[PDB]
């Protein structure tokens, strides 16, 4: 329980739709699950519905487990996570918008 935020500061890019992300304060071994949840919260849905969606530069969606690191980067030039919504689907699909107006 708790855990103090102190070196190995990094953040975790999680893509929400083409021009829209979250930006997350994980550790730099932390797991996407780290980031699903506050992702989640950051756009107020449940975690556990969610998943951390890898994608490619070719275009390519791709799925892992809340358990795989999210800043790991093994080998591959460029990348950008996404999250979707866990429907009644084996697919998962993006988002379109979901939001109201803010400021003016």
């Amino acid at each position: 329980g708790s855990s103090g935020s102190s070196g190995e500061e990094i953040f975790c890019h999680v893509y929400i739709t083409e021009h829209s992300y979250v930006s997350v304060k994980a550790k730099v071994s932390s797991i996407a699950q780290e980031i699903l949840k506050v992702v989640a919260e950051k756009i107020q849905y449940a975690e556990e519905d969610l998943a951390l969606v890898a994608i490619t530069f070719s275009g390519e969606k791709h799925e892992l487990q809340p358990n795989d690191l999210v800043i790991s980067k093994s080998l591959e030039a460029s990348g950008r996570i996404y999250v979707y919504r866990k429907d009644l689907a084996d697919t998962l699909n993006p988002f379109a918008e979901n939001s109201g107006p803010s400021s003016g």
